């Protein structure tokens, strides 16, 4: 019926229902690491989780979703290619039915196993919604994850997925600290995208960071546990839940090191 990623109502199809998607600032985009161009004017990132309060984790059908209360400025993000405060509202992975593929954007054509989208708006436009409406109103910090040791810090949220397994379930999920799931390095690329998933509103600034982090094997492999459907409904495994490289245009990615 309406959009997923099957066969039949998958990326491809996505125009139909939502024209953007042919749009001039699509995203994911593959990063051609000796196009991208170093931006020395580019400040350090400056991400304040400290006081992030997560309220609860739900399968929406074609994700997991953490949320966090965004009543306040209590998990932010701010410097960067940024201009104001940007507030964390949310994340979420992409990830594959294969250790090869489930990233969204790509390095000089190089696919992670998964990829975490920390997504954050603009507090100057008061709520999400209005946010949605501004070209500068969401900034996703993009986050790879590659297969290797376990990440401790992403157990918590590995333990809880068999609670939220179908489509509409949800799980309380309080005191989760998210500066767990952030690599060493802050160095990162950035360029004007979109949401990589429909309504693809043509808002983010999108900011991914250099350097993945690493799950283990089986943590991955609960993430391919979940399902897109309901309860009741014909199993369907939630794999492969990616949108592909789109093309670049008339944007330039800028990185913050050389
Ligand atoms: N994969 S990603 O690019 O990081 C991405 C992040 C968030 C969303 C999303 O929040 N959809 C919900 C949603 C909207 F997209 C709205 F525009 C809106 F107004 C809503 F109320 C709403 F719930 C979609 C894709
Ligand atoms: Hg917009
Ligand atoms: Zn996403």
């Amino acid at each position: 019926h309406h959009w997923g990623y099957g066969k039949h109502n998958g990326p491809e199809h996505w125009h139909k229902d939502f024209p953007i998607a042919k749009g001039e600032r699509q995203s994911p985009v593959d990063i051609d690491t000796h196009t991208a161009k170093y931006d020395p004017s580019l400040k350090p990132l400056s991400v304040s989780y400290d006081q992030a309060t997560s309220l609860r984790i739900l399968n929406n059908g074609h994700a997991f979703n953490v949320e966090f209360d965004d009543s306040q400025d209590k998990a932010v993000l701010k410097g960067g290619p940024l201009d104001g405060t940007y507030r964390l509202i949310q994340f979420h992975f992409h990830w594959g039915s294969l250790d090869g593929q489930g990233s969204e954007h790509t390095v000089d054509k190089k696919k992670y196993a998964a990829e975490l989208h920390l997504v954050h708006w603009n507090t100057k436009y008061g709520d999400f919604g209005k946010a949605v409406q501004q070209p500068d109103g969401l900034a996703v910090l993009g986050i790879f994850l590659k297969v290797g040791s376990a990440k401790p810090g992403l157990q918590k949220v590995v333990d809880v997925l068999d609670s939220i397994k179908t489509k509409g379930k949800s799980a309380d999920f309080t005191n989760f600290d998210p500066r767990g799931l952030l690599p060493e390095s802050l160095d990162y690329w950035t360029y004007p995208g979109s949401l990589t998933t429909p309504p693809l509103l043509e808002c983010v600034t999108w900011i991914v960071l250099k350097e993945p982090i690493s799950v283990s094997s089986e943590q991955v492999l609960k993430f391919r546990k979940l399902n897109f459907n309901g309860e009741g409904e014909p199993e369907e495994l939630m794999v492969d839940n990616w949108r592909p490289a789109q093309p670049l245009k008339n944007r330039q990615i800028k990185a913050s090191f050389k």
